[PDB]
DNA sequence: GTTTCTAGACGACTGGTCTAATTCA
DNA sequence: TGAATTAGACCAGTCGTCTAGAAAC
């Protein structure tokens, strides 16, 4: 409830703003809730930052199993439906980002070592289902032969690296070439 | 001597954004650090944000023109020269080094939705990167050292491999995610 | 067991406010220390405020009933009495005693002019020391131990002289002052 | 300026409030300076504290000084003018302080060891020139024998607890006791 | 002429108080 | 069902920093 409108409000403005470059007063504001409230939920911002990316992993997490576990589609088409929907849903008519990784990484690495290390797992954890579908393909015959641990970390990562230059030039462009290379490097 | 105090308060505003980024980074400690007055700072940049465009065209001017001078190395082939800008890129990571050398990686995902100013100085300046490995991937396919491709896309492609990679060994404090980008770069190349 | 949660409260405060003060306290550092939930504050006390008069007429019961004691002491002379009470205030205030126990010294500069409640308290609970130390004089001059003298007037001013060297005890975290006090007390009750 | 006018008012209100009990936007906005002035000229408050508390025992001690040099009067004439001063300008309308010896001591004493400092020093200023008085009366024939440190070491602490007695009692009654046995232990 | 100083919104977080309803008798 | 206990709402309060701009030696 109360805590969790603080969370999803969080995780709204966050995702546009940043850790640093929002103060409790406009998260406060924008879920009116008092402040008093914000610090019986949460110690302090930066134990509130980890939650909101807790529950962020949480759910992230679960679509992507149910993604990969999705009726009627063999791995690959599992598989390729996550790249696309990162493709999809960031066109650059969308400023409020989706993803946590590529908005606070870098900026929080250095400054919690409790929201470096819940990206770090949560990451790791996407990784890991990665590696899971690559593996149910070579199970299905879907997708050639490699080494998945290998193949989803470097996928994840050449994306992640799209991302990045997709906000630095409001294009989806760099996305299309992310796109166009992971399907050069499977098959 | 002027002009050898505003270097120096760009030259220290790049060790401690590195480190802290541009929104947690205060004027006070820049000043503070560089011996400047707290009082000074208008008297040198007319913002925080064109400061930090400043701090960022300097950093790109150093940077590509480094670039060119490693493409232009004696001795080595088109493909040995793009190998040692990725190897740098892998061994200046000995595993935990937080003071970042990479602005392109440290900035770009907090500055985009801040400044418009900032965001075009790093997708610009990063473009121009692109744009020298371009080059470098076509020096190759003229001196045969490296297999053809379509040059924009795959200097592109790296270059995009690399960032992600970066982001994750900060998540990790390991080089590990970069030694993985240098796999599939070799992979990706010949 | 509501009693004595209320009395741990109590108890609590004392140590903590004889230290802290009133102002620089918090009710969540007394309640949490020991072991009340905040939210459970005003079930105990009706305000801050009170919580401060209940402790201090709680530590005047207290402390009254001990000069009770000492000034009826069985095998001792009125004299004797009487000084072993002064004794005893110079003795407990060595200094690895930074935690003040007297909160007549701690609290009533502060208080005074803050809550007319806790102030009251104060002053009749100093004044039924004064009244204790008259009745001990008295008692010397029935039984030949001290001299005659204006007992309310003496009380007084020996009392006020031993506040006077606590607080600058504290200033200097030495005894020193209270040996001053202390000679001057035997200097004017002969 | 700024500086003093800010230390003035803290006075003002430090006197009246405590240490602990006043917030810098009381003092500020009594003032009419900004959060921004304040910390030109303080890096903390417990420095501003400290800062305070030296302009005070710098003008107290200059005060005491000329009284203890006035024209025409003898030792016993001027070290009685001081404690009668003590006496007279506490009729009870004056609940606002002039002491800070009385007023902070307690407080600060186990809170800021720069404040505990400047009070323990300014007040060994006080008996200094107290001592000193007592020994100008011991040559001009104006006081009795006596050892000069104990006295007015004895004394200041009798009017530091009358002075507190009186704050509990709103009543200069506890300042007149002490008076009568100043003059008691003289003579 | 530039650094001293003004400026006050803003930063994260704590203060004391009080209500609504849980939990216990 | 009544009485005992407290989570949680509430926000003006705390001290201190932020970027920015003006004043002034």
């Amino acid at each position: 409830d109360t805590r969790q409108h603080l969370l999803d409000t969080g995780y709204r403005i966050m995702a546009v703003k940043g850790f640093s470059g929002v103060g409790l007063n406009e998260i406060l504001q924008s879920a009116g809730v008092p402040k008093g409230s914000f610090y019986h939920y949460f110690k302090s911002k930066e134990q509130f930052g980890q939650a909101l990316l807790e529950d962020y992993f949480r759910v992230y997490l679960a679509d992507m199993d149910q993604r990969f576990s999705a009726p009627g589609l063999n791995a690959r088409e599992r598989l390729m439906s996550y790249w696309q929907k990162w493709l999809d849903n960031a066109c650059p008519p969308c400023d409020e980002q989706r993803c946590l990784v590529v908005k606070l990484s870098a900026e929080v690495a250095d400054l919690s070592e409790s929201m470096r290390i819940t990206l770090r797992d949560g990451s790791d954890g996407i990784i890991e289902r990665l590696v899971g579908c690559l593996g149910q393909g070579r199970d299905d015959g879907s997708l050639a032969p490699c080494d998945a641990r290998h193949m989803a970390s470097a996928l994840y990562q050449l994306w992640l690296g799209a991302s990045l230059l997709s906000k630095l030039h409001r294009s989806p462009g760099p996305l299309e070439t992310a796109m166009q290379t992971t399907r050069s490097l499977l098959e």
